[PDB]
């Protein structure tokens, strides 16, 4: 093939702000390899599992994998409980190896209601 193919680390980066005081927001990390589930690893290079969960309690995250993978998923959730008026801005980007590969951006505001809703940003797609 000559076209788009472009494997192997797959990384990822996560932004929000806004009020973030009292916004939960919950991404399962994740994805798999020639090997089962792939590994991922934290912001400061070491791995903590095959799969997990993570709060968006920072102002920024990201995550990585090392080698053997085939795509790499941030699939999540917000909620807020919160008055009217209450703004928020995510920013939820997708890289491959030295690539960028995907990227979303959302928004939301609290009407009174309560607020849900879910986003997924896959660096593969079949």
């Amino acid at each position: 093939g000559a076209s788009d193919f472009q494997t192997g680390i797959h990384k990822i980066v996560i932004q929000q702000s806004g009020d973030t005081d009292s916004f939960e927001v919950s991404v399962s990390i994740g994805g798999a390899d020639k090997g089962g589930p792939a590994k991922l690893y934290n912001d400061k290079g070491e791995y903590i599992g095959d799969s997990y969960s993570a709060q968006i309690r920072t102002a920024t995250m990201s995550c990585c994998t090392n080698g053997n993978a085939f795509f790499m998923t941030c699939a999540g959730s917000v909620s807020s409980i919160s008055e009217a008026g209450k703004r928020l801005h995510i920013t939820v980007i997708g890289y491959i190896d030295d690539k960028e590969v995907n990227r979303l951006e959302k928004e939301y505001i609290t009407d009174g209601n309560t607020l849900i809703e879910t986003f997924s940003v896959s660096t593969k797609e079949i």
